[PDB]
């Protein structure tokens, strides 16, 4: 060797740590991993473990699980479970305490991971580039901060992920994002969620569960229908189900300005001219790659749309020895995707066995209440790219909801196929257990499954998933881009 | 035509109705369907819809769902849900009421199905054979009952299903089975479940949820480990988890005699010499095909082991125009299996397109708490039939159970493969959502999936199912029948 490190990883995230660990253990390389802090929390939020562990998937799901009990406690009544329901609210503070305990516990398991792994070291601070071989770790994000260390490396991996966009509106700084929501002292009584992304929807569901008495949550979106890019029938059925669960969904609406009332709350002026008071206002309107403070110009790494680091199918940047993975590349912003990209990177460069990450037919979930499980193409997209498209659809209400009272809780399955050969192009599910079911669906679609593979499989009874195997007749069709009730040419 | 009916179906069960409906609607045949009664209930229990609808899968799952709330209510505490927990018991009577409402609601939808379907008619009473073309519907099971009608038919389908075996022991008639359990006036305080089948386990879980104060349930099995035929590690981990949830599991034990105490309860003498009092004693020790009262001798249909109607891969009996499907054939006693066998029968005989039911790689579930999801071969079996077998194993505790308190709730996945080519021979799961996940696993295994298909699929995070895709290193091996740690050649 002529260099201090083989790899310097900028960001100890989902992708960062995965790569760093692999190079260190499986290929015995000298890896240095740079992240902002060691444990979760403000004012930096993200930490060792990345967004997912600290202010993402992990804490968000624990809170969804918590909020889910609201429905579950109500539903037990029909089964004979008698208890004082009127004026029953959960303790937000014990939830946040429970959550912090867990997240911090994961943070600490990482410290002793670094301590035990040889060749792997953690370097706390803000990283930035000097040249293709030099990463400077500064005291703060400010480019004139004290240089804490200078890392002389062979390879540089950028895995700094993304960051919430703001509204750019008079009184914008009075709002919170997903970051601050995780650390709220008290559960808001009058909550407003701006946005129509999965984050906006999942959080609306959390606050809806943890609101105090007389509390309510409004979901405000500037478009026609929430969750763009999802199955249209799924989006409409969820909007309907959020309504039934107490979330007031507002459409074609946008905050114009926010002014802070002298009692603490926030006065919000709207698109249509209306005015309302909210105890808290959360912005979930977009997440841009975190690359602006990396001095990428100095090393000459090309950043396209919104600062996204431009990469080929092997994550290589404009500079031959610099790489980038995960949310910073602005592809599919999911944890297991970043993990996969990081795994491929190591296999390619240090394993000598190149591999590109497969970005198509990736299954994902929305942890709304009820949850979404999706994998593949929406009918609208499939119809543009294929000659003949068959749409299968089935809605049903599980029998338990006759007893539970939650008659609004329809399970929905929609299968999208290429009619030519029967190949399944998309699977879209709404209802409980949807995230769990879709995972094994994604294995099938990876194997290039056909609709005949589904209905030939003997079902498991009684389950919600068994309805995948009972869809033979298509609901309708798409003949070269247009919706037809019947098929003939 | 020369005959009154094309098809007479003996039993309006899962398989019976499926066949009957198909012949009638898709092939416009004259179908007569014979079942004992129109709606569920004692003293006949089974009715229009079969065991599954009336005294099986459907009612059993509603009750499991009910009992599941016990854990869910306890678990909400950690998330901030405060309520009076000490001395909290569910109302068994409102559960049974809720159940009855649902089951009888399904019964009623069948009446109007018959009313609207042309060529399909229901004939209430006990059926029996006269010859290859004549089915007599009697007033009762007694062969000297009044003949209600004589059905002159082309084809006869036997789909009368199965019936619980008894203990054959002094005081046996003081015990109940699954049938009577569904109609108990009150939830027993001191409950005993005899057996180690899925039924025994699922019901133990139901009574454990609906027991009053100071109540308890004992599970008594005559063998070493409950649930023979299941993954050994799964069986042990469930035994451990039933224990942790309050069910006292007893092994190598058997009632010797039962005598009724004059206060109502039951005194039970055991195999080891012990004596105990139980408010109710349920036998779940086997289900034999219901064929003894069919006068099969008359028509000359061969009945092998325990009265099972002997059939080839197309369900054809010893008589060329008589057929039999479902539990009466004593193959795989599952609802969707019987449904499939019935569907195949119609396609073969009336559709002119023969098909045999695929009995291998059928996925099933056990709705215990926590539930089992299984599809394929156990390692013990796979090791006997294959050259080289690789065993993959992964246990983990979902993070939510740090908060919930249920630290005993490990999720377990065990994948069994043929090492030669990587083909997945078995998948065995323990934990919540296991029945739902396994369904889409069964599609994969039908397509002949390999272990490489699993870990190449990008995961859905955070879920329990995502752990299927993270099992690369085998735990150990089987080299031509024997357990080896690593593999030598
Ligand atoms: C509210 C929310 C919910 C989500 N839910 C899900 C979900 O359910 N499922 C799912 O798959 N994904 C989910 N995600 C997305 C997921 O968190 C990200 O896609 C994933 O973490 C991306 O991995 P990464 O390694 O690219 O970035 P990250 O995991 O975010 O890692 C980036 C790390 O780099 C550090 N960093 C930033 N700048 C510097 C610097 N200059 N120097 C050193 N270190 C730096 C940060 O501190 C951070 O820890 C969610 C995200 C959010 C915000
Ligand atoms: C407690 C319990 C739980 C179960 N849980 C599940 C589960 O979770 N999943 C699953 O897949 N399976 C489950 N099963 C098994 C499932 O119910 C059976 O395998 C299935 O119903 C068999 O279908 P079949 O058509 O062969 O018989 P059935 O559906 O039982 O139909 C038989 C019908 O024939 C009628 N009959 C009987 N004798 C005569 C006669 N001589 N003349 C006219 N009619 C007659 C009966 O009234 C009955 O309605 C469960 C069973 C039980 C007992």
């Amino acid at each position: 060797m002529s260099r201090a490190y083989d790899l310097v990883v900028l960001g100890a995230g989902s992708g960062g740590l995965e790569a760093g660990w692999n190079a260190a253990v499986t290929h015995k390389k000298k890896v240095a991993v740079v992240d902002v802090q060691a444990t979760h929390g403000p004012p930096l939020f993200a930490a060792l473990g990345g967004t997912c562990v600290n202010v993402g998937c992990v804490p968000k799901k624990l809170m969804v699980t918590g909020a889910q009990y609201m429905d579950l406690i109500r539903e037990s009544g029909g089964f004979g479970w008698e208890m004082d329901r009127e004026s029953l609210c959960p303790n937000w503070k014990t939830l946040i305490a429970a959550k912090n305990k867990v997240v911090n516990s994961i943070n600490e398991s990482y410290k002793s991971m670094f301590a035990d792994t040889e060749g792997l070291s953690f370097h706390m601070g803000f990283g930035a580039l000097q040249d293709a071989h030099t990463v400077v770790v500064r005291k703060s994000e400010d480019p004139h901060s004290d240089v804490l260390e200078t890392l002389d490396t062979e390879y540089i991996l950028i895995a700094t992920g993304s960051w919430p966009t703001r509204l750019g509106v008079p009184g914008d700084e009075f709002c919170i994002t997903s970051n601050e929501a995780f650390y709220l002292e008290d559960a808001p009584k009058r909550m407003l969620c701006v946005g129509g992304g999965y984050i906006a929807v999942e959080f609306a569901g959390i606050f809806n569960g943890y609101k105090p008495c007389g509390g309510y949550v409004d979901l405000c979106y500037r478009g026609d229908l929430i969750l763009r890019g999802f199955d249209t029938e799924v989006r409409k059925s969820l909007t309907k189900q959020l309504g039934a669960n107490g979330i007031r969904v507002r459409t074609n609406l946008n905050p114009t300005k926010i002014t802070k009332n002298e009692d603490g709350s926030n006065h919000v002026h709207f698109n249509d001219g209306t005015e309302e008071d909210y105890d808290q206002v959360m912005l979930a309107i977009g997440r841009v790659p975190r690359s602006q403070a990396l001095q990428l110009d100095k090393a000459g790494v090309r950043t396209g749309k919104n600062g996204a680091v431009q990469v080929d199918a092997y994550s290589k940047t404009s500079v031959d020895n610099i790489y980038a993975i995960g949310d910073v590349t602005n592809r599919v912003m999911l944890t297991p995707v970043a993990i996969n990209e990081g795994a491929a990177f190591v296999e390619t460069v240090f394993g000598g066995k190149p591999r590109a990450t497969d970005h198509t037919k990736v299954a994902c979930a929305v942890f709304s209440i009820p949850p979404i499980g999706t994998c593949g193409m929406t009918e609208e997209e499939a119809a543009k790219n294929y000659e003949t498209v068959a749409v299968y659809a089935s809605s049903f209400t599980p029998l338990m909801h006759n007893i539970s009272g939650s008659k609004h809780k329809e399970f929905m399955i929609r299968i999208i196929t290429n009619e030519s050969n029967g190949e399944v192009l998309g699977v879209h599910m709404l209802g409980d257990s949807a995230p769990e079911i879709i995972q094994s669906v994604g294995i099938c679609m990876k194997m290039g499954a056909k609709i005949s593979d589904f209905h030939s499989t003997i079902g498991v009874h009684p389950t919600s998933a068994e309805e995948l195997c009972s869809m033979r007749t298509p609901a309708y069709f798409y003949e070269s881009g247009k919706r037809v009730e019947k098929l003939s040419s």
